[PDB]
């Protein structure tokens, strides 16, 4: 039958991605809400296209106005605003998925509501299993929802892991189906063949070839995802390998124990994995050409140096030392960062400001809000670390 | 619970990594009956650490000195001989699986028997589906037969499919489970830079070098042609049931991905592996589960670097003709075959050119399918008079 959808996030990339999925399939998917946080003119937009049921901004201002241009341009559109309102939408009875793409802390809440009601879950919201790993999956088998990862190398893992492990994702043990290693793929960054000694000087300008960009020259963005692959695989340290693969044509890769590989191989456009999030087990058209063997040129292979990518090191510690010291070093970086961009340290500061913090914190029953409130302090942190490096 | 074996063709390559999976996992598999043809030596150290219950030589002759020396070195074993043998030790009612490994025309009967006793086919017999791929499809339906390929490209292939697909083989329609096309892959051969002009002049020596898999002169030499490309195009046509929309042809020189296969939404699952054959077998033997396989991991560290060709039809001509046989049918697949096996054994002969192997297989195709109820006596019979012709186009060309 039809399948109803809320899309939390629609005016950025990936909600544009998930609606061309839709536009190709009007006979299987129906858009019942659409939410964002204040673009308010992409969003009168969207609700003029696809005239939702209900339409929510995240800022109550913001939906004031959205309100006022839908009088017109969707009138069958109910607008509503804040927090309860992407709450409200995600549980809604009639919803059968939650395209979950709010991006940061800001997500957690209405995602986690999605997971509570039950609701098929396509995440697309990092901060969900990098600062709450734990909740979310105990969340998640308590509710029966179904978790379906949007992002593209936890996407191309789940295509090259068995149906076994696919429906049911954080609990199988995976050595007992047949999986030796996870082969987390990534393309190393602007610095992949840079020497190490030349890192020191690098500039924002160099950096960026923003926040997402200076995490891709660190390696963060792997080590993130590191962290959220060990959450949704269930995954031990010895069954997860980060590759470094500089074309990005492979876009993950899972090792078995007969020797064999699969890996996931496709044109770069967000609406093949989003598409397989909806259409999960069966397939459809996603408005995304097959690959042209006639341009990927030549696939080569690296192994990441920790010298490189000392942010990748901490992020696997992290990972091993649990929820506490995720949150932390997620939120570290997230000053660390916007210090180097401001000018005020050095491109290989990061790492040491991300090290210092997780050091100090971890020397030392976990909730949303208490994680929240780590997230504080480990901000705090930073704030000083940052400022004993200018 | 424990899985019963028959081995067709144990002596060889594929026997011995099939030995290699089951000596890992001695509490899942057990070999109740190996078969071979004429290599009495190694029956014998085969037979004397493995203690089947059976032992089957196809000459009768040979099948007498293996009874000999088993009398005492293998007391309960069972020594028998010929065809009838083969096809008894295929079909007993305890054998779970058969590993058909027996080559050429000689394997199709016993494999058809183990196919028509509703057994798990290991199919590593290239002439079953090439030769008489209808009537195999037909008889594993009747049975309840399932069939599992064991060549490493079909297995890839195999791999990179849904599991509705993979339970249900030659009877899914692949555009439902959503399949838009099957990317076959293929080295190149040694030829693959070689300008189409100098491939005229070159010799058996050149034909055979450079390869990323072990393989015997006759499989090299259609490696060069791509003619294994095309043979293989031929069996996933039956395997898979893929129609002439399904089925491309791509050449990937290092060997490293095996095959791949291309989704409607975009995605494309590829197969990847050290070249060694345990790994496919293991899994014809484990499905769905898996098993060590004696294998390694894929060390990405020293692949190298992994690149794509198209094939041009000019550097490989017997490409096109397999793909022209394949819609033509039974007949036209079967005369190409055996025509390649006679223009093949001349240019390593040095009675014909390189070039000359594409010119024997078209004149025979050409000659048989102008000239217009199948059984495997039927098919055989066509074999015998396409090689008859191919004999005669190979001494025109000397």
């Amino acid at each position: 039958g039809m399948q109803k959808l809320t899309i939390l996030g629609a005016t950025g990339s990936i909600g544009a991605s998930t609606l061309k999925v839709i536009e190709q399939n009007p006979d299987k998917f129906s858009v019942v809400a659409l939410a964002a946080d204040s673009n308010v003119e992409k969003m009168q937009q969207l609700c003029q296209r696809w005239q939702p049921e209900y339409a929510v901004m995240a800022n109550k201002e913001a939906a004031l106005r959205l309100k006022m241009a839908l009088a017109v341009l969707a009138p069958n559109t109910q607008v509503l605003g804040g927090q309860e309102a992407l709450c409200y939408v995600a549980t809604l009875e009639q919803v059968d998925s939650v395209m979950a793409a709010i991006v940061g802390a800001a997500g957690l809440v209405p995602t986690m509501a999605a997971v509570k009601a039950g609701k098929r879950i396509l995440l697309a919201n990092k901060e969900a299993l990098v600062m709450s790993g734990q909740l979310f999956i105990d969340e998640v088998e308590k509710s029966g929802a179904q978790l379906l990862p949007v992002d593209s190398e936890h996407n191309a893992i789940f295509q090259c892991l068995p149906q076994t492990v696919q429906g049911n994702l954080g609990r199988c043990d995976l050595a007992s189906q047949g999986v030796s290693h996870i082969l987390l793929t990534g393309s190393g960054g602007p610095f992949r063949y840079t020497d190490v000694a030349e890192l020191e000087a690098v500039t924002p300008e160099q950096a960026i070839a923003p926040k997402i960009s200076v995490d891709s020259a660190t390696m963060m963005n792997k080590g993130l995802e590191y962290i959220e692959a060990k959450w949704l695989f269930n995954a031990s340290r010895d069954q997860l390998k980060v590759i470094i693969h500089p074309q990005s044509v492979i876009h993950s890769m899972v090792q078995y124990l007969d020797g064999s590989v699969l890996a996931q191989m496709g044109e770069p456009d967000m609406a093949t994995p989003i598409a397989l999030t909806l259409s999960y087990p069966e397939r459809v058209k996603a408005g995304v050409k097959p690959l042209d063997f006639t341009q990927v040129g030549e696939l080569t292979f690296l192994q990441p140096d920790f010298e490189r990518y000392p942010c990748l090191a901490l992020a696997i510690e992290a990972c091993y030392l649990g929820q506490h010291a995720t949150t932390t070093l997620n939120a570290a970086n997230e000053v660390a960062v916007a210090a180097f961009l401001a000018r005020q340290i050095k491109f290989t500061d990061i790492a040491r400001v991300n090290d210092s913090v997780l050091n100090q914190v971890c020397k030392q029953l976990d909730s949303l809000e208490s994680l929240l409130e780590l997230d504080r302090m480990a901000r705090t942190l930073a704030d000083e670390v940052v400022r004993e490096r200018a």
